[PDB]
């Protein structure tokens, strides 16, 4: 089709709206809200281009949990604060998601 103003196809990589499948179990929907609240507080005056990703299931997609914590640190390694509170509040709030 005609070009001119490219938009709609991938707007950016450091910004995403839907990260998980918040549906059926309202618990997942609480995780998304927690991310908006925690992520908005994890930086507050610091973009750092954000992490290349956020959903560990996209890079890990495994069953072990000890590896999930390493993927979260390497993911937010570019950010400022560590993800120790995110790895805990996220693993304690969900602790499942596609077993």
């Amino acid at each position: 089709g005609p070009g001119g103003s490219p938009g709609g196809l991938q707007k950016r990589h450091a910004r995403v709206d839907v990260k998980y499948d918040r549906r059926e179990l309202q618990r997942r929907l609480d995780v998304e809200k927690w991310i908006d609240g925690r992520l908005e507080e994890l930086y507050r005056g610091r973009e750092a281009d954000m992490p290349d990703e956020v959903n560990i299931d996209e890079l890990l997609e495994l069953e072990s949990e000890e590896e999930r914590s390493r993927k979260i640190q390497g993911l937010l390694k570019s950010c400022t604060n560590p993800t120790e509170n995110f790895v805990q509040e996220l693993l304690v709030k969900l602790r499942g998601l596609h077993k």
